[PDB]
């Protein structure tokens, strides 16, 4: 199974650059609005503890340089929504796809179009860790790059990039400017909670193994959801939610293996280990393929 | 992380091509649509297709090309090796600057997997030394293409034709010549013995150092030939002096001589990873080139 990203073209058609002074990052141009991280308005001195409301009062439309390539887009209004700046522009993006703004849950995956100076460099598939960081390739200049899923013709934007944490992982907001996790857009030392394994995705991976004929680990038993969750937490696995059980529904129906029976098989793997065997050609359980990802690549 | 090129410039070229009950993808550049020639086969034909004979029996109107909701009229067709070229009466305004290249084993490229002319996903692949690729391709993916992007220029290097029994994939360049000893007939084909792309494993090890990981480093060194003796024993490709040269930038960046990293890789091959992981992986990764690593660090 490959880490497979969504085709990026519908998002490429929405990327622009936004500059204040000498600070340039990326923005997202949808209809007549450009969305970008509010710290574009910061100098280095503001970034230690910015007063964003005061910084913004000192700004006017004519202080923002928005470019699609080398072509300037005139700003006609500005406002701040949580940690994102919204710049109204005088031109509706003709490449605007059908879109939605969604706030994803930890464990969900998405594609990131890594951009520098409004120019796309690469696309890759990311998972939101339970501690609300992502393990990505973001360099200086990548802020404002977005993460997304594509359903039918509709791009669901879920992530906008803002920062790198001391440990090398990345943090950001949804497109309404609300950070994922306990982070703030200040150049201060901040720590992500200890990470955990994404149980629902491991289960999806076991279902994938079954679909492909690799099923030695299926046992004759079952468990309750509460009993599984209490055990799982002792192994630094996330507890399952009702939504997790529901999104495993299609794979459970495809295989005829009840979700809680698979939970009991996983519990045995956690308590006894692999005993030298492999699953899908690996002794490690994979936790960055969602149940949807599994469906995508198998069917 | 494994990064693919942005696929928009290729998405605007994908179309659907149908002949009989066979539908797959084509690549529409200017006024020509390129697709695998086996679109003209039937159940019967597939086992031993005499393509020139099957093709001479086709008319332009036996080919249905669809770009979204619009049918493109075929006004001419020709065959170049395993690729069919359909001339259509309208030019693709979304045609990027492009070239056709034939890549070398060990080089990487992005694949835009498409079904019924519609882009479905994008991922990064390497041309294996045995000229397969480890892709993710289902029924309907034939005609999907692989590419690299340099400046605004798309270099197409791969069109998809086949899944081998082992689950790996085979296909052609855009001149229609297969990579490898494979044939576009409906038969179970085995590849040559695969080997590991050593220059890429070394680039990946350097990448792991850059990201603050070095449990596998050691104080030893090795000559080039002595490393290559061990590499070949473990079905790793030999490392050439041009490979060593190509690795210079990563060596400079990290202060680790190429042959010192070869000594670390030697140790890993002989001992294994002893349960440990490098950049999250239980296995040595060989599908990042030195260029891929440098660009991303
Ligand atoms: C992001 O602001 C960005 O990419 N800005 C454009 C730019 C152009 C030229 C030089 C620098 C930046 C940036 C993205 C970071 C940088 C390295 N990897 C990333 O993901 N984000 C930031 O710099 C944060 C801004 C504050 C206001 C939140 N600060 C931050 O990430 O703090 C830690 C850090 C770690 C390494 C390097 C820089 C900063
Ligand atoms: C490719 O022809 C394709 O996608 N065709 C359109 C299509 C196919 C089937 C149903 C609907 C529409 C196809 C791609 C394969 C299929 C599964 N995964 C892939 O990557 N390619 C082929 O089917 C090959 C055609 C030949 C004529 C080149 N056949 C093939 O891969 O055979 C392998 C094989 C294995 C064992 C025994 C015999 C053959």
């Amino acid at each position: 199974f490959r880490k497979m990203a969504f085709p990026s073209g519908k998002v490429e058609g929405c990327m622009v650059q936004v500059t204040c002074g000498t600070t340039t990052l990326n923005g997202l141009w949808l209809d007549d609005v450009v969305y970008c991280p509010r710290h574009v308005i910061c100098t280095s001195e503001d970034m230690l503890n910015p007063n964003y409301e005061d910084l913004l009062i000192r700004k006017s439309n004519h202080n923002f340089l928005v470019q699609a390539g080398n072509v300037q887009l005139r700003v006609i209004g500005h406002s701040m929504q949580n940690c994102v700046l919204k710049l109204k522009v005088d031109t509706a993006n003709p490449k605007t796809p059908k879109y939605k703004f969604v706030r994803i849950q930890p464990g969900q995956t998405f594609s990131v179009l890594a951009c520098y100076n409004g120019s796309p460099s690469g696309v890759y598939q990311c998972a939101m860790r339970p501690n609300f960081t992502i393990k990505g390739s973001f360099l200086n200049g990548s802020c404002g790059s977005v993460g997304f899923n594509i359903d039918y013709d509709c791009v669901s934007f879920c992530y906008m990039h803002h920062m790198e944490l001391p440990t090398g992982v990345h943090a950001g907001t949804d497109l309404e400017g609300n950070f994922y996790g306990p982070f703030v857009d200040r150049q201060t030392a901040q720590a992500a909670g200890t990470d955990t394994t994404i149980t629902v995705n491991v289960l999806a991976w076991l279902y994938a193994a079954v679909i492909n004929g690799d099923r030695w680990f299926l046992n004759r038993f079952t468990t309750t959801l509460n009993d599984f969750n209490l055990v799982a937490m002792k192994y630094n696995y996330e507890p399952l939610t009702q939504d997790h059980v529901d999104i495993l529904g299609p794979l459970s129906a495809q295989t005829g293996i009840a979700v809680l029976d698979m939970c009991a098989s996983l519990k045995e793997l956690l308590q006894n280990g692999m005993n030298g065997r492999t699953i899908l050609g690996s002794a490690l359980l994979e936790d960055e393929f969602t149940p949807f990802d599994v469906v995508r690549q198998c069917s």
